[PDB]
């Protein structure tokens, strides 16, 4: 035997990852040697880069949604770090607001306690914030991201607080801070309004009624007709007693039926089909003529004038539309157009108040009720006024974090204005709405797609009410003159207030008096003001980090404008809006200039991960089962742009890319690992397979990092590894196989394959370093050839190199082309693959091939095609146009293998030199 004999060429790095023993062991190593603070600090950084965090909620641990985001964030990070620049990630965490505080509250009460102190309250959150901001950390750092963790930005601090505050000082500043009543989202289980990303639309039942309302006496006869009732549609007979209108649609034709039922002319076959109303159409009216006529409410007998709404429908309902300017907003201006009351007496908690009773808009029997358990008994009470109730769903709004369903409640709160023009910092006189939207053609938006989605939102986005009447939050800390009855924005006072929030925190504007609160120079009128106790939508808060984090650390954490934001697709509604509307009051330009948006963590079904369907899968299991490496490369080997299905069956074909990325890199590691590195200082004599090899590395270079630049990992990926598959180990790794094993550790030839085995794992390590960061740390650990050649200690020094200098390859040396012998390589593959079926011969080896065209080099068809000879020889095997096999001529050579030895069980020319030599 003279396995003995050959190149042992093995390296120490495993071909199993063991990842979840390994992983952890880097990740804490990076940890305690400071990696980033390191990769900030790298001395030939040129050019930098600014990707700024969206801060996640300080609340629970994390789920894979989170990790999805973190990893993309990582990959971009590093990729930047790793072209030369000098990098700024500062992680965050969004601690205040109900998606804190209401796991406070829902603790309370399953605690069976509750809690009126302010201070103490603030506390119970903060501390619920900070116990999970650092158990969020630590999750993240067992995912392999590296940024500045130890030093993460909160809007709890104190000093973020304050800039929270100077950031609405601004907008005050500015005039777009006004004082606004109208009704607006208001979430009874918390008693609090809502602003649009607090409201999430689902499916629910609701009643469904049609409702007569009966023309006066003196209606009827104006209107000149025996009968007359208006039928109104409504799936919110809780809001009945407010009505105090009936709307019809301008210059509409209104058919009045035989028994007295007056609806829109163009719904009239409809509702008659439903039962709604009768068949027979005796008179019609337009509805210029019905206007200034008056109903009577069945519910409380009270007068309903019958007015003309801007935009009434004739598609749905009757085209008579009951009109409550308390809880409806195109109601609520249409009832200042006529100058009606606005009825609104349903309390903070959503159940009817004394109103009712000294209104009598409502019996008493209902005073203290829920208007959504008062429903049932108010359709009782219509009696015969209704006309027919049915049971529908519909999309309906509910409060992101009680999940309740919310109302609208005629209420006083503050808004930034969007269509209010202000004062450019250039100049010139533009409104938020405007400035947003031109604002949005500045930024690239990765996919494109993402682009109109925020531009839709923009369109059509309302006033953005401020004011939430929650604790756990940074208050809208203005003081009201009690003279002038306005909020006083005097420079002097909002930066003393500003000062304190950021010494003390904002706990001051609950504890100190309104002189404590004062400068020196107002206390004299201390009387005379009183403090806002309202605190700040929380997305106030999100969108304000551009300001807390970029601008006022001056650069240390990041540039503004960011370079990159990188988010998921729920972030449109949310943290990209509030950031571009802020952005756009302060610099008049959105505050990052790229944002990448990802899709949703989604089952195997396609369906929203839930905490209670079980459908989630712990983000915890998963990594204990397929190790860190192998969720950062299913990661970056998918549609992330799209939602992303989780299968078990989709993470094993991920482990059968990273084994096969993995066993690339031992073969590579294991096959230039005696080779004696003063070969480094050397230029060698590469063949024309070596130059192919060479070439197509470069090429496909190219590809990689082009498509990973665009952030298509999942393109660059597949170039990875179908070079990897085919190319490298299918064509170049078979050719040498016999060199490396075979021939003498002093061959040149040998040596130069080396060479190129070194170059390729180099180019390797750096397009995989930011992706599997661990495995090519651990690569570079099991490779002195290969530190050296990169002059590397560890992943961190890897630079992108060029193969032409570090091999010294010529200027001008022409291309390679195998399009010829590389085509007779796939059909003499193919032919020999049915001499094998045939069972006639079992190898390659065995075999001699005459090729017709002598263009083709004889010795590069041999390597190519691993034929152990090239020319005639006796026994005809099989012929093609293009070649004839023969059975090879020789004896199977005992140490090699190859049909190269003349004599039986006697070594081979080759083999004999390299047994005997000294
Ligand atoms: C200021 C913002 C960030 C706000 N604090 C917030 O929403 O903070 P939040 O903790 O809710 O999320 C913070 C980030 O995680 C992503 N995210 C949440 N659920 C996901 C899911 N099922 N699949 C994939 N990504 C998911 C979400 O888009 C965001 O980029
Ligand atoms: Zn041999």
């Amino acid at each position: 035997e003279y396995k003995d004999t050959l190149n042992l060429n093995t390296t120490t790095f495993s071909m199993k990852g063991n990842l979840s023993v390994n992983e952890p062991k880097t990740y804490a190593k990076w940890q305690e040697q400071q990696a980033f603070k390191r990769m900030q600090a790298r001395k030939d950084n040129h050019g930098d880069f600014t990707l700024h965090d969206g801060p996640p909620y300080a609340n629970g641990h994390l789920h894979l949604g989170h990790a999805l985001n973190k990893i993309l964030k990582d990959i971009v990070v590093k990729r930047e770090y790793f072209k030369g620049k000098k990098i700024y990630y500062t992680p965050g965490w969004d601690c205040h607001g109900l998606p804190i505080e209401q796991q406070i509250l829902e603790r309370l009460e399953k605690e069976k306690t509750s809690l009126e102190n302010p201070t103490l309250f603030r506390e119970k959150c903060r501390d619920h914030a900070k116990k999970f901001l650092e158990i969020q950390k630590n999750e993240f750092l067992q995912l392999g991201v590296l940024g500045d963790f130890e030093d993460p930005y909160k809007t709890m601090d104190f000093k973020f607080e304050a800039s929270i505050y100077r950031a609405l000082v601004e907008v005050a500043k500015k005039g777009l801070l006004k004082e606004r009543h109208k009704p607006i989202y208001w979430s009874y289980a918390c008693e609090s309004a809502l602003a649009e990303a607090e409201v999430e639309y689902k499916m629910k039942k609701s009643p469904s009624i049609f409702v007569a309302f009966g023309l006066k006496k003196e209606s009827l006869e104006k209107l000149k007709v025996k009968k007359a009732s208006l039928v109104i549609w409504t799936t919110t007979p809780w809001t009945l007693y407010a009505n105090v209108a009936i709307a019809l649609k301008k210059d509409a034709v209104y058919a009045l039926t035989q028994k007295g039922y007056l609806v829109a002319k163009a719904l009239h076959e409809k509702l008659a089909a439903l039962g709604v109303v009768d068949n027979e159409i005796t008179h019609e009216f337009n509805s210029n003529d019905l206007e200034y006529l008056v109903a009577t409410n069945p519910l409380n007998q009270r007068d309903s004038l019958v007015a003309l709404g801007e935009h009434v429908g004739l598609e749905d309902g009757t085209g008579a539309v009951h009109t409550a300017p308390g809880h409806g907003e195109e109601d609520y201006y249409l009832g200042l157009r006529y100058n009606l009351e606005v009825l609104m007496s349903v309390d903070e908690k959503g159940c009817y108040d004394e109103g009712i009773i000294h209104n009598q808009l409502l019996d008493e029997s209902y005073l203290g009720e829920h208007v959504f358990k008062a429903q049932k008994r108010i359709i009782e009470q219509l009696g015969d006024s209704l006309l027919l109730e049915q049971e529908i769903e519909h999309s309906y709004p509910h409060c992101w974090r009680t999940h309740k369903p919310v109302i609208y409640r005629a209420t006083t709160q503050w808004f930034i204005l969007m269509d209010e023009p202000f004062i450019q910092n250039d100049g010139s006189q533009k409104t938020l709405r405007e400035v947003a939207l031109d604002a949005i053609e500045k930024v690239e938006f990765v996919p494109s797609s993402g682009k109109n989605r925020l531009k839709t939102m923009i369109e059509n986005r309302p006033d953005w009410c401020l004011s939430r009447q929650r604790k756990w939050g940074v208050p809208l800390a203005f003081f009201i003159d009690k003279r002038t009855n306005k909020p006083c924005f005097e420079s002097e006072v909002l930066e003393h207030v500003a000062n304190l929030f950021e010494k003390k925190g904002c706990d001051v504007w609950w504890e100190y008096s309104v002189k404590d609160l004062l400068p020196p120079s107002y206390q004299e009128d201390a009387k005379h003001y009183e403090k806002i106790m309202h605190i700040l939508d929380v997305w106030f808060d999100s969108g304000s980090t551009f300001k807390a984090v970029l601008e006022d650390y001056h650069g240390e954490k990041g540039q503004s404008p960011s370079d990159v934001i990188l988010e998921g697709s729920d972030q449109h509604r949310g943290w990209f809006q509030s950031s571009l509307l802020i952005g756009c009051v302060l610099n008049n330009q959105a505050p990052f200039k790229k944002v990448i948006t990802h899709g949703f963590i989604v089952d195997e079904k396609g369906e929203k991960m839930s905490k209670s369907k079980g459908n989630v899968v712990s983000l915890d299991k998963l990594l204990k089962t397929h190790g860190s490496d192998v969720v950062r490369l299913w990661v970056a080997f998918n549609d992330y742009q799209n939602d992303l299905r989780v299968s078990q069956t989709f993470f094993t074909q991920t482990e059968q890319h990273y084994k096969k990325f993995r066993n690339t890199l031992k073969f590579l590691l294991a096959n230039f690992s005696d080779m004696d590195l003063k070969n480094l200082e050397r230029p060698h004599n590469f063949s024309p397979l070596d130059h192919f090899m060479l070439e197509t590395l470069e090429t496909i270079s190219a590809g990689v990092n082009s498509a990973f630049e665009e952030h298509d990992f999942v393109k660059g990926l597949n170039i990875l590894m179908a070079f990897v598959t085919n190319e490298l180990s299918g064509i170049y790794l078979d050719a040498c196989k016999d060199s490396l094993y075979c021939d003498s550790k002093n061959n040149e030839k040998r040596q130069a394959i080396q060479m190129v085995l070194l170059a390729t794992a180099s180019k390797l390590c750096y397009f995989l370093a930011p992706i599997l960061t661990h495995t090519i740390e651990e690569v570079l650990e099991h490779s002195q050839a290969l530190r050296i050649f990169l002059q590397a200690k560890d992943v961190f020094d890897l630079k992108d190199i060029s193969v032409s200098e570090k091999l010294h390859l010529k200027e001008f040396k022409k291309p390679e082309n195998f399009e010829a012998v590389l085509a007779l390589r796939s059909a003499f593959n193919e032919e020999l693959d049915r001499l094998k079926k045939e069972g006639v011969i079992k190898n390659s080896l065995e075999c001699a091939i005459e090729v017709k065209e002598k263009a083709l080099d004889e010795n590069l068809v041999e390597e190519l095609l691993m034929v152990s000879f090239v020319g005639i020889a006796k026994e005809k095997l099989s012929e093609t146009p293009a070649f004839t096999l023969f059975k090879a001529p020789f004896y199977k050579c005992p140490r090699c293998w190859r049909f190269k030895s003349e004599l039986e069980n006697t070594p081979c020319k080759r083999c004999e030199q390299v047994l005997k030599e000294r």
